[PDB]
This record gives C-alpha cells, structure tokens and sequence, in this order.
C-alpha cells in the first residue's frame, strides 16, 4: 500500500490535515492536483499524472497563517480545469484564487466571489456541481453567529451567484456546524450538528438535507420538502445524540450511488466515558446507526486523541479512515464489507505516527475511478517540516 511523497510541509500546527478541508487533493481525468503549507508558510500547488510519481509542485505569491490551525486551504478544479483556491481564514475577509489557465499552477490575484458578507470568513469548501460548475460554502460570522452561506459558480459565465443566505438558521438561539458531498448524481448533501450554547460540550443530535438542483430547493431523507430555512423544530433528524456526549463537530459525510447519505463522526454513551466512532446512514427507507470502533481509553473535548474520519462507500462496502492514540496514532482503517452486517476489520495503513493529522482524501478519484487517495503528513498541534505524501488505499486482505 504505496506511499507517493510530495514535498515538506509545514508542520508544528495541523493546518494541512485537518478533516474539514474541501479539498486538499483532488483529480480531473489523468491528473491530480494537491495543495498545502510549506514549512516556511507558502502555498504550495502541485500535479501529476496518476500514472506517476513525480510532482510538478509551484510555490505560490500567498502565505498563510499557519501558526492557527482553522486558516486551512481549499481547493477544487471547475469543469473546463481552472483551479479555484480558497485559503488562511479565522474570520477574515475572502481569501479567493483562480488559476490563469486550465490544468496551471499559476493563481491570478485575491478576487470577491459576489462581494457581499465576505467580510468575515471561516471554513472554505468546494463541491462540484454537475456541468462543470462548482459550490462554495463558507461560515459567515458577521451577523455574530456563525451562519452558512452557499455560492454556485457558473464555468460558462465565469461568474458566482449567491444560493443560499439563511439555510440553516439558529433563531438567534443555537449554533451550526455543518459538512457536505456532492454524489454520482449531483446532488448536494448536507449534514450539521446543533450546538446550544458558544462551549462544544453543547454539541447535540445529527440533522440531514439534500438538494437536486444546485441548492434552490431542499429534500429530507424521507422525501418531504424543507420550508425554509431549516430550524430546530423542522429539520430532519439523522440521530438524536444529547448534549454531554463528546459529539464532536465538523466531521465528514458521503455518499453511495443510490444517492444514499453516510456520516461520519463520534460520540459517546450515556453509560460510558469512552467515546466511539460511529456510521449514521439513510437507506433509501431509513435511517441507521452503528458503532465502528471497539475503544477503551477515555477523553473529553471539554489535541484530540482521535481525528475526526472520512469515509467512502462502494454498494455497503465502506472505508472509513481514522487516527486514533490506541493504535499509536497511525493512519488507521475500518473496513466493511458491508455496512448492514456491521463486521469491522482494523488496518493500519502507516507504520509510523501521524499525531495530530486528521484525514482528508481525493473525493472525485473515488468517485470517478474508484480509487481512495490520502493527503498523508505528520503533523503536531517546534518540528521540522515533514513529507506530505499521497497515500493509496485498497480494502484488505
């Protein structure tokens, strides 16, 4: 299970693996594109072709802020190949790139996307859109709350649209924290957690959308129609998860090609200390929930021991990818077979430890050919810079 290394990156923080960042790695045709922090700060842009082992890699006219591990870069190609970056925000004003040309590394200068809330910025992410446009979403926290804010790039017309303003809304009383995927089909999934009050042992439950049509209009799993925007008393309940129960935010979802929903995350039970990874998945009937993992060392959020997962799916074959302290903080494996059935097998997929890395992977890879790629650095959250590698990954034997 072969190791493909890039070039050093930066890090004494978590800033280039952190689960949420949408993307880091990302392929189009025969090409794969990556991008991270040097150890000096740059951005860094690298390709190659998927056949090969040599990256091409550009340091770029941007720096970051490395030092605070939320200022994460985003990246997506739109479908004529030009890349759009995203990049360093704890609540800052839009950091947007696109590349000067198709399949280059080469980024023109910082631009608005509308020019309207871009003023305070957290959490950039990219999906792609069918037709080759893409959506951007971001957390907005100019009103005091953070609030999601949804954009649609148009690739014919060179330009962004506002979709969504208030999609989820708080009610000025509670808190969101959110992921998505788009699927096979286009599809935008969305899923979030509530939190009560500003601490994150207020953590409570998993809420589900989706949308078919670029994020106009939004669907529950069950296949009734959202009145919207989507509040405490409306929204879809994937699972009921308490408050006080280590559920942790900002997690990871996906998708099978039935266009059935799965999320990734972790709490813990009423009568334990020990939180678990846990699958909530919609089958086209309902929804489920399952425990993963078979932990037995505690921890509380109020650096995390274990990462935050990623997963993908195949017809209920499932690859869920972790890090976790029991297993010396390695690139960890959970494999299903099939996730009805619920037998796990566990794999480590590195033989040295990765600390504070959280994964990210190539979601159009999977999508397109099948094939599970991760963005693979030891990280801590003073250390020299360590390789950034591409990581294969392949069900066990």
């Amino acid at each position: 299970q072969q190791l493909v290394e890039v070039g050093n990156g930066y890090s004494q923080t978590s800033v280039n693996t952190t689960v949420f960042r949408n993307n880091s790695l990302v392929t189009q045709g025969d090409e794969q594109y990556i991008s991270y922090y040097d150890g000096d700060g740059y951005l860094v842009l690298g390709k190659r072709k998927l056949d090969s082992d040599q990256w091409t890699l550009k340091r770029t006219q941007y720096k970051g802020n490395v030092k605070d591990a939320h200022n994460i870069i985003s990246m997506m190609l739109d479908g004529e190949g030009y890349l759009h970056l995203s990049f360093d925000h704890h609540g800052h004003k839009l950091n947007y790139c696109r590349s000067t040309a198709p399949y280059t590394l080469e980024l023109g200068d910082k631009e608005p996307m509308t020019g309207v809330d871009e003023g305070n910025v957290t959490y950039p992410e990219f999906y792609p859109l069918n037709g080759g446009d893409l959506l951007f979403v971001y957390r907005s926290g100019s009103s005091g709350r953070g609030n999601l804010v949804m954009n649609h790039y148009s690739v014919k017309e060179k330009k962004w649209n506002r979709v969504q303003d208030v999609l989820i809304d708080g009610e000025d009383q509670r808190n969101a924290y959110w992921q998505l995927y788009v699927d096979e089909q286009g599809t935008i999934h969305l899923s979030w957690v509530w939190r009560e009050t500003w601490h994150v042992e207020t953590n409570h439950d998993l809420c589900y959308a989706r949308s078919y049509d670029n994020g106009v209009t939004w669907y529950k799993a069950n296949g009734k129609k959202y009145d919207l925007p989507i509040r405490y008393n409306n929204a879809e309940y994937a699972c009921r998860i308490p408050q006080n129960s280590e559920l942790i935010n900002q997690t990871s979802m996906s998708a099978d090609a039935s266009g059935n929903p799965y999320i990734a995350t972790y709490w813990r039970d009423p009568d334990s200390e020990v939180p678990q990874y846990r699958i909530v998945w919609h089958d086209g009937q309902m929804w489920h929930n399952r425990q993963v993992s078979n932990r037995h060392t505690p921890f509380s959020l109020k650096m995390i021991p274990i990462a935050r997962p990623r997963i993908v799916v195949d017809g209920g074959e499932i690859f869920y990818i972790f890090r976790d302290e029991e297993r010396g903080s390695r690139v960890s494996l959970a494999h299903a077979a099939a996730v009805g059935v619920g037998k796990w097998t566990f794999t480590d997929l590195t033989n040295f430890p990765v600390d504070a890395w959280e994964p990210s992977h190539d979601t159009e890879l999977w999508k397109q050919k099948r094939r599970l790629h991760l963005f693979v650095q030891h990280t801590k959250q003073e250390f020299a810079p360590q390789p950034v590698y591409v990581l294969e990954v392949v069900k066990p034997k």
